[PDB]
Formats: structure tokens, sequence, C-alpha cells
């Protein structure tokens, strides 16, 4: 009952977590009851929020709702709901209030970016009773949120999939906002670059090869600590290949054995050979040769010589016998053959997809540290766009459009920000206030000339933090047709490329719309690469790849075509963020930390700050809960 609204909210149901500790100490340090029923009103405040997230759970109501025992102590039930108020567990996203915010709003904060994290941080502060003020340098709000939308054609081009319900906070926005959610049909056929299907056999085959050599990756890194060699940290690829020349290896050395075993036989069969032909030759001069004692005795060895050559022939017979079985079982010719490579090298791929860069610079260590914290369920697509989310959350905040921030000045005596225009940056905007909370993307923090100056310049381990994490890109290509040509029963089906070099080229399709879209990923290092070509040229390379499948008959040109450039994307550099060789997963934990130049008053949000979710829109979500929290909670 109210333990899966615990697990709802990322937390464990019958124990406090550390910063429940940290705010109630009282309850830690004293008896074991006090604790239980501070665990049972916290978990029925989240039941009663997430039954009816649509409008506020206000003290007042969550009094009201609680059962007999617990609705008296009504000084502890209004610490337990600020609490969950202050970190965004409870009244966050969008929601009807019961009261309009008040009037006098004291404390005025600037966010930098309209992104999930930004919008979310900028709700939260807002509903506390601050002033909040946003500054986008796009045409547009959520940023890696991305939209197309041109008549009936609707086509995410950045945030596309919710990664299960189970714990996710998005969740509770596609209640809020009325989005509707489609699972994805994990059936995904291969095709080659000829066109032709892979057959299942091969299919699965070469999948479950492919997993076993990720987990003897995993093996080689986590017991036999493969971890930096030569002085220089393991990638993903770097494993990936070791772990295959040792599976090269094995089949050549059972090659090896076999051939040594038939050539042993070979030899013994020829001096057997010679054997017979010597006691052959004997056999036919004895048999040239009281002389009737000798007749006897001669026909006597005459027969002993006999059925020695005869016992020498029946082990010729079984040795001439076991040749032949091992002429007719030998072991694999080649561990993986040109065709299986290929298939191998698409899953390859669609592992670069998932983490948006080649397995060359992953960390073999680290890559899939999140994994422990992922959600249960199914992924889930969006009908609607995702768009629905970010624009939804913006109504009610004052953003300001097309100003890219240029400067950002943090003093203990308060806060300057220097932004500009976009359409024509010799107008200026400045901005003061009391903290800056900056959502900016990894890839403008990394840009070779920085993009936004920092005064005083930015710590140490703050730039270090910035230049170890890895920032990947991932593109698609969208093609909406007047009709469907392909298979309506399959959202996923994949193309394998020739080369191992360019394997993530439009590797792989979605029909996840059934309006007559189709979604064409390119990911690894096509990715960065294929952004230097013409969307025309592009679509001629998916139209190509599409007749192959389907046929030149059956695919008519486009109607509209739309292309992501992410990395070439001034206001993203890339796709999201990825554990690097170098890094760890405590970078994240060092880019959420603030800074100081006294009281923190540059704070720091956004997809490559939250460790246990990065690379997600809920991982945006969530540190924009958590630095609204902990601005809040400073500031007031
Ligand atoms: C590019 C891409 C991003 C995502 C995805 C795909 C692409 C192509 N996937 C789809 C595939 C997938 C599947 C499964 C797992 C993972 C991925 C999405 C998905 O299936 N799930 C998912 O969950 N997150 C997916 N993802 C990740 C992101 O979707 C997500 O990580 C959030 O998008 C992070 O958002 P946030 O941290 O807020 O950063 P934004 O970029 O959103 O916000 C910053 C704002 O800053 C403005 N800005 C810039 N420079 C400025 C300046 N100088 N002055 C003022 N403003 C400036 C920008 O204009 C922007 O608007």
């Amino acid at each position: 009952g109210v333990e899966g609204a615990a697990f709802q909210s990322r937390l464990p149901h019958d124990r406090m977590t550390s910063q429940e500790a940290a705010c109630f100490p009282d309850i830690i340090s004293g008896p074991q009851q006090t604790q239980k029923v501070f665990l049972f009103i916290r978990n029925r405040t989240l039941q009663l929020w997430l039954d009816n997230p649509k409008i506020q759970l206000t003290f007042e109501a969550t009094l009201q709702q609680l059962e007999a025992p617990y609705n008296s102590d009504t000084v502890l039930v209004h610490r337990v709901h600020s609490y969950l108020e202050r970190h965004g567990l409870i009244n966050f996203g969008i929601y009807k209030r019961i009261k309009p915010l008040p009037t006098k709003k004291t404390g005025k904060v600037i966010i930098i970016g309209s992104g999930v994290s930004g919008l979310a941080a900028a709700r939260q502060l807002q509903s506390f009773g601050m002033d909040v003020t946003l500054l986008e340098a796009r045409d547009r709000v959520g940023g890696r949120v991305a939209t197309f939308r041109k008549g009936n054609y609707v086509a995410d081009l950045g945030a596309m999939v919710v990664t299960g319900l189970g714990g996710n906070p998005m969740a509770v926005v596609s209640k809020q906002v009325n989005m509707e959610l489609a699972k994805i049909k994990q059936k995904c056929p291969l095709y080659e670059a000829n066109g032709q299907a892979v057959p299942k056999e091969k299919d699965e085959m070469v999948e479950q090869e492919f997993n076993r050599l990720l987990e003897a990756t995993s093996y080689l890194s986590h017991q036999l600590d493969f971890n930096v060699l030569n002085n220089k940290p393991v990638s993903l690829g770097q494993a990936l290949e070791v772990v295959i020349q040792l599976q090269e290896k094995h089949v050549k050395d059972e090659q090896i054995e076999h051939w040594k075993k038939i050539v042993k036989t070979q030899e013994e069969l020829k001096e057997l050979l010679n054997k017979m032909v010597n006691l052959k030759e004997k056999i036919k001069e004895l048999h040239q040769q009281t002389a009737e004692f000798l007749v006897k005795s001669k026909h006597r060895d005459l027969t002993a010589l006999c059925k020695e050559y005869d016992e020498l022939a029946e082990t010729q017979g079984k040795l001439e016998e076991k040749l032949q079985e091992l002429e007719a079982n030998p072991p694999s010719d080649v561990y993986l053959s040109s065709r299986d490579r290929q298939i191998l090298d698409w899953h390859f791929a669609n592992l670069e997809f998932a983490n948006a860069t080649p397995l060359s610079t992953l960390s073999l260590k680290h890559w899939d540290q999140d994994d422990d914290f992922e959600f249960t369920g199914s992924h889930l697509t969006v009908r609607n766009g995702y768009s629905c989310v970010p624009v939804a959350l913006a109504e009610g905040l004052d953003i300001k459009l097309n100003t890219a921030v240029r400067q950002v000045r943090y003093t203990a005596s308060g806060c300057e920000v220097i932004a500009v225009n976009t359409r024509s940056t010799s107008q200026t905007f400045i901005y003061k206030c009391d903290a800056v909370l900056c959502t900016l993307p990894l890839g403008v923090l990394k840009q070779q000339p920085p993009a936004v100056q920092f005064v005083p310049p930015l710590p140490e381990w703050k730039t270090s933090a910035v230049q170890r994490m890895g920032f990947g890109n991932l593109n698609k290509v969208v093609l909406c047709f007047d009709r469907v040509f392909w298979d309506p029963s399959v959202n996923l089906f994949g193309h394998v490329g020739s080369t191992t070099a360019s394997r993530g080229e439009l590797f792989l399709f979605w029909n996840l719309y059934k309006a007559p879209i189709l979604l064409a990923l390119v990911a690894g290092e096509a990715a960065g690469i294929m952004e230097n070509i013409s969307d025309d040229v592009i679509v001629g390379r998916c139209l190509a790849i599409l007749k192959g499948i389907f046929g030149s008959s059956a695919v008519p040109q486009p109607k509209e075509t739309v292309v992501s450039r992410w990395r070439a994307d001034p206001w993203a550099r890339g796709s999201y963020s990825y554990v690097a060789a170098g890094s760890s997963g405590n970078d994240y934990d060092l880019m959420a930390q603030p800074i100081t130049p006294p009281i923190p008053r540059l704070f720091f949000a956004g997809e490559h700050t939250i460790r246990n979710y990065p690379a997600t829109v809920h991982g945006a979500l969530l540190s924009g809960l958590r630095e609204a929290g902990r601005i809040a909670d400073q500031f007031l």
C-alpha cells in the first residue's frame, strides 16, 4: 500500500535515508517506535501526493487525510511535510495550488538555460516564495528535449524514451501533463548491407556471443583489475578487442591440436604400412619355400606369419577408421566470419547509441556505474512529443528567450551575470541577483574557447572534472512519408553496416509513431562525422538502405525530412555525458558541488551532475529539484 509509494519516490520503505537523519536527528537518536511512525507518515504523505499529483498536497489536507493514530501529532506531520516539500518529493512538476503563491518574494535568482533541469528548479523555487528568472539562449524551451512538429508529423530529435515508470518522477510528470506513453516492442530484426534479413539462428547466436563478450570485460575489470595498463586507463573497446583476440586464439589452438592429432595418426599409418610390406615380402618368400616334417614345419610357420599380418591388418582397419572420423569432425575454422563480425558490429553500434560515444572512450570499470539505479518496467516512447513536458513546465515562469549568457560574476556581495540578445549580439543585458544556478550542458562548459567566462575563474577541481568527464554525441534523421511501407508490428529494425569503422551509420530504425514517420539513428564515430554532410544525401543513403530492405518499388521519396546535428549545435555541443576512461562516478558529484568565494552562490544542475541518473531527462529533473531544495534551504 504505502510501501509502493515509498518505492515510487526512490526511497527505502522501512528505513530512513541519510538526509532524513540530518534533518531529523531527534528521531535517529531516539526510540525505534517514533522512527517507525515517522516512516509511516512519510510514506502516507507520499501516497497521498502520488495518488492525486494534479493538485498541491498541503499540510492541512495531509493532516485531514491521515488516519486515526497519526493525525494528532500535528507538529511531526508538519515537519515531515516540510521536509518532503523542500526536496521536491511532493508538490513538484505542474500542479494546481490551493492558495496562489505569495505576492512578495524573498530572494532573486537567475537560472542559466531552460532545460528540464532549469524548468524544474525554477518551478520549485517559484512555489517556494522566491523571485526566479531564466536565461535561455535558444528560441524555444526544453533544450535537448526537441520535438519537430509540422502538420500531422511529430518527431523527437532529442529526448524520446521514458526508461521505465518504477521510481521515475517522469511518471508523475506524464500523469500531470496527460502525455500518452506507448510500449516499445522489443523485437528488432536485422538486415545486412545487401538487404537480406539476418536469419534467426545467426541473429541470436551473435547476440549471445556479444553478451558473453560484455560479461567477460566486466569480469576482467571487476575481478582482475584490468583497469590501468601501461599507465593508461583501459577503455571498453580495449577490453572487447582483447577478449575477441583471446577467443580467436582458442579457435586457432583447437585447430592446431586437431592438425597435430591427424598428422600423428598419419605417421603411425605410414610406418605401419612399411611394417606391412616388410611382412608381406617375408610371407611371400617363405611361401616360395623327413622332408614331410619340413613341409609341415614350413606351413606351421606360414600360418603364424599370416595371422600376424591379419592382426596388424585389423589394427590398420581401426586406424584408418580413426583417421576418417577425425577428417569428418574438425573444430571451427574462424571464430567470427566476416558477416558474423558485421552483425557483432551492429550490436556494438547499439551499445554506442546507448552511451552516445565510441566504446574506445568508455571507462571499462565505470561506464555502467548507474546500472544499479535503473527503473523497473518497460521502456515507453511518447506520441504527443516530449516537448509537451518542458513547454507545460514553462507556463507561468519568467523566461527570457534568445539571451545567451557570456559572463558570470560571483562575489560575496552578490552575483552579476552578463547576457546578450542572440538575434544580433550587439544589444546587451545585465542581471544582478543573490544566486545563480547554471544548467549549461557539459559540452558548453567544455568549449575550446570558453563561451561563458566565470569571474573569479572556476576552481581547479571544477574545471578538471569538466575536462575529465566525457560528453558524447548521437544524431537522428526523421523521414515523413505519405504511405507506410514497413511492418507496423515492429517498432525497431536494424541495418548492419559493411565496415566496423562505420557500424553506427543509420544502424537502427524506429517506427514508434503510427503516423507514417521513420526515425534512423546515427551513433558512434559516425555521429560526429556525418554532421559534415548535407541533409539531402543522408536521406539518399537512408532511402538506399530502405530500398535494399523493401525494394525500389515500394518506397516513395519522403515528403518531409529533418536531421539533427547535436555536436554542431552551439547550445548543446553533443548529446549527453558519458563516463570517460579517466573519469569516475565521483566526477558527477564534483559537478554537483556549489562554489563560494562566506556562503555559496554559484550552484550547478543538469544531466551531468546527478550521479545515479545521468544521461537522462529524469536525472535532469531530479537535479533541478535537488539544487532548488538546497538553494531554498540556504537562503530561507
Ligand atoms: C541529445 C539527446 C538527448 C537524449 C536522448 C537523445 C538525444 C539525441 N535520449 C534519447 C535516446 C536515449 C534512450 C535511452 C537512454 C538515453 C537516451 C533521451 C532519452 O530517451 N531519455 C532521456 O531521458 N534522455 C535523453 N536524452 C538526454 C537529454 O534529453 C537529457 O539529459 C536532458 O535533456 C538534459 O537536460 P538539461 O540538463 O536541462 O540540459 P538542457 O540542454 O536540456 O538544458 C540546457 C539549456 O541551456 C541552454 N543554453 C546553452 N548555452 C546557453 C547559454 N550560453 N546561455 C543560456 N542558455 C544556454 C540550452 O539552450 C538548453 O536549453
